[PDB]
């Protein structure tokens, strides 16, 4: 390997080689079907609301979530790069494409397939993603990095439907060497939401702009109709001329064929036939390539950089509303704008790469800090852009101040920011993108007193249950498979109108908001102020024995849905303490002085009964009135948590919470598996895990990360890490699960998982604050 010093890939990026198996992988552990897509992943590529592609470790692109709130898991055999090299003096060269792996069928036959084991490393950073070729028949060592724009406060860039490829290659040998790199891709227009005719339309066009000091060659591939439709659109990939190379294309090869009409010419000296031809198809899938061709000298380096941008402008979700995407503020809506993606991204892509510098430099320079736990926390940021994320820039057919966000759950569970696990996912947001997050929290505010008297079933128990209650915040904001910011409350196991975190949840989140930000936002507090007090005000009439505290009703009414609490809950319980002295300082801010004497005196009450009732000289049971009410929770003190984060001090005695948190190290970690698997939820103060449901079972990835945080704060140095330590070992390293690029909520003690790619272990950027 001698490309690797010619490049700058981070000690920390998360490493594995190209065609590796994995052995230990984890799988679902629940009754019914649930998403496993396997190991092999990687970074996805794509802006927030764009879409986003997931190519894998072995170079193909298979992880689609280009129909936004969708995950579809399938190679497309014809979009990849493949190299040309041959050794001056030599007869031949040889061509291979650059994925470990080849089709299931006949198509794309003649190609060279199944790049070989142990000639090759990829690497993540979240953005950025690396590959090098070191490969005993390849002389010429090559290594792309590729990455989109995802830049903390920056909401232009961050939203584009582009992804940059910066190849690298270096000539080790004392031979001149000529060699060529063709990337190929299909025009995928119909891949999705076309129900007939897939194909019918499509056609490709070479685009040739050419201005002094700038070359650039794209393929843009598209339909010939110019309806405006979630399936309408472009596809463009394209190169940057430099010196030294030359570009060859081919606009129109055929992928549903044995694709020797495109091979023969590049496996021939790597040079295509530059014909152009946009006879649009009916049947036969088509696809364009571009290739550039170069001679390397003995110890020559040269760098080139290729894209990828797509245009589909509309999202429709499955209630039938179809929005624009953010990214057609800035390129235009009507479909036909790729290229201009692309031009973008070829002219501007260095100062994208020195913007992404800057932002990961301060963390990465840290050196106090262990690889390990960078790794972690760059590689997370990946369900940002790869959580069904949405992003709108107005109803088809409809303009407004704001553009309305949606992070999904999860792809199991299809629902747009549920905010029972938003108070833990929503870190990088508040730390990175606040814009979004203050939008996100105002449309919360917004549905306060939305009231929908429809019933819906009950899935945990077959009642019947009013949809939206006034003064109940909502659990989510709808679903990609009905209608997101319009139909909330698409969840439906329990009943979230009498969930007992979901209010003060929100009130914290508010609060942290403005705290995190500066505490200088006093618009965004007025904004939400009378959803704060409402959301307190209707969560205190569910206190049934007036000890000031609202009563958990015996099933599961919070975020742990199959987990019952009882009476007064360490959690909940605390949630509402906290939630109390931010609404109290929010009165101060606003000089709301009623608010602040009313929000006072419940919170002295509740606080005074929460410690007489929960504290036992150890830690705080789980609950009053459940069957193990003496349980040990990982997440018993989660108000003391974010009032640590919120700056309001103590809510429970600073002895007592020591000691609760090293009860928590004690046993959630370290009778759980030896401590090398995260914090299980409930532990029996036997150190035998609580058996009362699966997830008292399960360990949390987001609650541990959170919990790691919550350590930190308070000193103990040693036990967060080596608590989170356990999550990104079972995600990341090779005795893990194999859960890199899919994190889940959780997993039992085999390390079998339960809804992977999930919103909640984002919280590890609550370690950051
Ligand atoms: C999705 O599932 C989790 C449990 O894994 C719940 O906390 C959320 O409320 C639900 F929407
Ligand atoms: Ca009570």
């Amino acid at each position: 390997d001698k490309i690797s010093h010619k490049i700058d890939i981070p000690d920390s990026a998360w490493t594995i080689g190209i065609g590796e198996k994995f052995k230990n992988a984890g799988h679902p552990n629940v009754k019914y079907p649930m998403i496993d897509d396997s190991y092999v992943q990687g970074a996805p590529l794509g802006g927030f609301g764009a879409g986003t592609i997931g190519r894998t470790y072995n170079g193909g692109f298979s992880r689609w979530h280009l129909e936004i709130g969708k995950n579809k898991y399938t190679t497309v055999y014809a979009n990849q790069f493949s190299v040309f090299q041959k050794v001056e003096g030599n007869k031949d060269g040889v061509a291979q494409v650059l994925y470990a792996g080849e089709p299931e069928n006949g198509y794309l036959s003649s190609w060279k397939w199944d790049y070989p084991k142990e000639s090759g490393m990829y690497y993540a950073l979240y953005p950025n993603s690396w590959y090098t070729y070191t490969n005993k028949d390849l002389p010429v060592q090559l290594a792309v990095k590729q990455f989109s724009p995802i830049i903390p406060y920056n909401y232009k860039e961050t939203s584009y439907p582009v992804a940059v490829f910066k190849w690298t290659a270096y000539n080790p040998t004392n031979k001149n060497v000529d060699v060529s790199i063709m990337f190929t891709w299909q025009n995928m227009i119909g891949f999705f939401g076309k129900q007939v005719n897939v194909n019918s339309g499509n056609f490709n066009k070479i685009i040739k702009d050419k201005s002094k000091d700038s070359e650039i060659v794209a393929a843009v591939m598209g339909n010939i109709s110019n309806d405006n439709e979630e399936w309408n659109g472009e596809y463009s990939i394209g190169v940057k001329k430099v010196p030294g190379v030359d570009i060859s294309y081919k606009a129109k090869f055929v992928t549903t064929g044995d694709g020797s009409d495109l091979w023969h010419e590049f496996s021939k000296n790597g040079i295509l036939d530059n014909k152009d031809d946009e006879t649009p198809t009916k049947q036969d899938g088509i696809g364009s390539a571009i290739a550039v061709n170069f001679k390397l000298q003995p110890g020559q380096t040269i760098e080139v950089p290729f894209a990828l941008s797509w245009d589909l402008p509309i999202m429709k979700f499955g209630g039938g509303d179809k929005w624009y995407k953010m990214y057609t503020k800035y390129f235009g809506k009507n479909g036909k704008n790729s290229f201009a993606i692309l031009k973008e991204a070829l002219n501007n892509y260095q100062k994208w790469e020195k913007m992404i510098d800057d932002w990961q430099k301060p963390i990465l320079s840290n050196k106090s800090k262990p690889d390990w736990y960078k790794t972690a926390l760059f590689n997370e940021l990946y369900y940002l852009a790869d959580g069904g994320t949405a992003w709108e820039n107005g109803k088809v057919g409809e303009k407004r101040t704001n553009n309305m966000f949606g992070l999904l759950e999860c792809f199991d569970y299809n629902y747009y920011e549920t905010l029972d696990v938003r108070f833990y996912g929503s870190f990088p947001l508040v730390m990175l993108w606040p814009d979004i997050e203050k939008q996100v929290m105002r449309q919360f505010a917004d549905t306060i007193n939305v009231q929908d008297s429809s019933e819906f079933k009950v899935g945990s128990n077959g009642a019947m249950a009013v949809k939206k209650v006034q003064g109940m915040i909502p659990h989510d904001l709808g679903s990609s498979y009905a209608l997101p910011w319009i139909k909330i409350n698409a969840y439906d196991w329990q009943n979230p109108n009498i969930w007992k975190d979901l209010n003060s949840k929100y009130v914290l989140l508010v609060y942290r908001d403005y705290v995190l930000t500066g505490k200088t936002d006093k618009e965004f507090l007025k904004y939400t102020w009378k959803s704060v007090k409402t959301a307190l005000d209707k969560l205190k009439e569910m206190d049934k024995d007036n000890d000031g505290i609202p009563d958990n009703e015996g099933i599961p009414d919070q975020t742990y849905d199959t987990w019952s609490m009882k009476g007064t809950s360490a959690y909940c319980g605390s949630l509402w303490l906290a939630a109390l002295k931010a609404a109290q300082e929010i009165g101060k801010v606003l000089k709301d002085n009623e608010a602040y004497i009313k929000y006072n005196e419940w919170y002295k009450i509740a606080q005074q009964n929460f410690e007489k009732e929960l504290w036992n000289g150890e830690y705080y049971n789980f609950d009053t009135e459940s069957d193990h009410k003496d349980s040990i929770m990982a997440d018993q003190l989660a108000g003391q948590w974010y009032a640590d984060i919120l700056r309001l001090g103590d809510i429970l005695p600073k002895d007592h919470v020591q000691k609760a948190l090293k009860k928590i190290y004690e046993f959630n970690v370290m009778k759980f598996e030896n401590g090398k698997m995260g914090a299980v939820n409930g532990m029996r103060p036997d150190g035998i895990v609580d058996e009362s449901d699966i997830q008292a079972q399960e360990v949390w990835t987001g609650v541990t990360y959170a919990l790691a945080s919550f350590m930190k704060y308070r000193g103990m140095t040693e036990e967060a890490y080596n608590t989170a330590y356990g999550v990104y070992k079972m995600t990341y390293d090779k005795s893990g699960k194999g859960y890199w690029f899919r994190t889940p909520e959780a997993w039992t003690k085999d390390g079998n998982y339960r809804a992977s790619m999930y919103m909640r272990p984002l919280s590890i950027w609550s370690m950051e604050v």
